[PDB]
């Protein structure tokens, strides 16, 4: 049900689009947010796919953390999709603008592995400060499972596009 996608290898597929939009189209069975540890959905992409869902991730993953604590940086953790998929895949790259360690970005997008298929962002870029060349290149090197990745910005779409 993914159409329009670019293929850059045997796995990996790209197109311009907003996630949100993406998700409500296709209904995947995962959709990847780009959480943090605390599962605190405020802006760029998490703040996104909260608000399609009507503010119900951010009550359901308010729960995960008062049972779990936070997620480690490179880590992730499987909680509903609510109306956009059947689950929400969190996963938290390091935060560049926050010091975090960016070799941590190979071991977040390890946990891609564990499912079939994907709809996914750039990890670590956005206003996570990391550059997208390099996160689009960790993801392709890591990733073995089937991801289609969504970048919402026109410029940066091309630009990855003729570098990679
Ligand atoms: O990476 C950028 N955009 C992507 C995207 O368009 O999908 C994006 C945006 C938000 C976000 C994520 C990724 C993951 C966490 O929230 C981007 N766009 C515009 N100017 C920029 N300068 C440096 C990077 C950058």
């Amino acid at each position: 049900s993914f159409s329009g996608y670019l293929k850059l290898t045997d796995n990996v597929y790209i197109k311009n689009a907003d996630i949100v939009e993406e998700a409500k189209k296709v209904k995947p069975t995962v959709v990847v947010n780009a959480a943090n540890v605390y599962l605190k959905h405020g802006g760029g992409v998490a703040g996104a796919l909260n608000k399609a869902t009507n503010n119900a991730m951010q009550v359901e993953s308010d729960d995960y953390i008062a049972t779990n604590g936070p997620l480690k940086v490179g880590g992730s953790c499987v909680l509903s999709g609510h109306n956009l998929a059947k689950h929400c895949l969190h996963v938290v790259g390091p935060n560049v603008n926050k010091g975090e360690d960016i070799q941590l970005l190979k071991s977040a997008y390890e946990n891609f592995n564990q499912h079939e298929v994907l709809l996914a962002p750039l990890l670590s870029a956005g206003i996570f400060g990391a550059d997208p060349i390099h996160s689009l290149r960790v993801c392709v090197d890591t990733v073995r499972t089937n991801v289609y990745l969504a970048v919402f910005d026109k410029n940066l779409y091309d630009k990855l596009v003729s570098s990679f």
